[PDB]
């Protein structure tokens, strides 16, 4: 049923999409809707009054919201990924920050922070770009290195303690407000410092599902929903777009027909693989052993394929629309700008094909972050 709420919320995001972009943030009323549906805490554990939603359902919700507006969808993706880390907190700090239904999380994985140990915890400083959703998050999980360690850690920071810098001036995904955040000698109690590589404290199937795979897949979900919206925009425009020569509509051209078919099947294929691998990994997340590397590899293969295929689909629809889509009032223009902002994400760029290829070819590979 959360899926039905997500589709309703997608229609609200679509209605507000000009405001989202103009203000570089989600309207308060839209955040309230998302919160009341449980979408911004969907994957947090049941102990904090949260749905602990199965990953395929959560990702389908993000995809649905992104079809309404890619930035709104991306904020769901980042919220439901960051929410997983609530399962890595000791019970005391988990209750403090997320108990009784409280707390929305943001999260930047890049270990930009430097943390020094002190009596009771660490003192951390750093600057993190790409803090999606910080405008409506209470807590930001941030990567850092603690003293001498060569394996990075995560600190759970209150937004209160950070300086948010106005840096998010971007081609697309403007509504994500993915600004830089700065910590200046912030004290973090020891029980808000952890290592993802040590695994969750809440050891149930949702947190056995590959966490780095889920993050990648959440970007795929937003990209896929955006590409679906782009096809829908094209199809609506074509047929009515008549032009001024004595040929006729855009939809009546063979090239438009072949391109529509090519895009529809490419997107359908990417989406089908996406949900197939999620379900396969979800099944084995119920087993005693850690989800294996072969399965983790399939998730990363599918996430990157989804983002890259989505961009190819949106580029094709934009190109078909010709002089219509170059203007700021054209819906396809924002889809295009959003699709080509999403492609830059480090989990799903062209470079992200190389490690999953090494795994396929049985080559030596560091798979700690697969
Ligand atoms: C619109 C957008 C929002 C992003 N949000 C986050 C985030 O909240 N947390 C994170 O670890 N990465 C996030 N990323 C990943 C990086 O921002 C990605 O864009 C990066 O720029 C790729 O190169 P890099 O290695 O310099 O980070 C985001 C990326 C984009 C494009
Ligand atoms: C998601 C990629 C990544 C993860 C981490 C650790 N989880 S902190 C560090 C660097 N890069």
């Amino acid at each position: 049923e959360i899926e039905i709420l997500a589709e309703k919320i997608a229609r609200w995001a679509r209605a507000r999409s000009a405001e989202i972009e103009r203000d570089r943030r989600l309207p308060d009323e839209l955040v309230t809707r998302l919160r009341e549906a449980g979408l911004l805490r969907a994957t947090m554990p049941r102990e904090v009054a949260a749905p602990e939603l199965a990953p395929g359902r959560a990702l389908r919700c993000a995809e649905a919201v992104a079809r309404g507006d890619a930035s709104a969808g991306w904020c769901v993706s980042i919220a439901i990924t960051s929410a997983l880390l609530v399962a890595y907190l000791p019970a005391r700090s988990r209750e403090e920050m997320f108990g009784g239904g409280r707390g929305v999380a943001a999260g930047v994985w890049a270990p930009r922070g430097t943390a020094r140990s002190v009596d009771g915890g660490v003192v951390v400083s750093g600057r993190w770009p790409f803090c999606s959703g910080i405008n409506h998050a209470d807590i930001m999980f941030a990567g850092c290195f603690v003293d001498d360690r060569q394996v990075p850690s995560v600190v759970a920071l209150n937004k209160d303690e950070l300086q948010v810098l106005d840096t998010w001036h971007t081609l697309g995904l403007r509504g994500t407000g993915s600004h830089d955040c700065v910590a200046d000698d912030v004290f973090v109690p020891a029980d808000r410092v952890f290592s993802v590589f040590d695994g969750p404290i809440v050891d149930r199937p949702l947190y056995r599902f590959p966490v780095f795979g889920f993050f990648a897949l959440s970007i795929g979900a937003a990209a896929l929903g955006n590409a679906r919206a782009a096809i829908d925009d094209l199809v609506e425009l074509a047929g009515g777009k008549k032009g001024l020569g004595t040929t006729r509509t855009l939809a009546e051209r063979s090239a438009t027909q072949a391109a529509a078919a090519t895009a529809e099947s490419a997107l359908g294929a990417a989406r089908a693989l996406f949900y197939e691998v999620i379900e396969a990994a979800w099944q084995v997340s119920h087993d005693a052993e850690a989800v294996p590397v072969t399965m983790r590899n399939r998730l990363r293969l599918a996430a990157t394929h989804a983002v890259r295929t989505s961009a190819d689909v949106v580029r094709s629809m934009y190109d078909l629309a010709g002089g219509t889509a170059i203007y700021d009032n054209a819906p396809l223009q924002r889809r295009f700008r959003d699709a080509f902002t999403a492609t830059a994400h480090f989990q799903v760029n062209e470079a992200s094909r190389e490690l999953p290829g090494r795994v396929l070819l049985d080559q030596p590979a560091d798979v700690s972050m697969l």
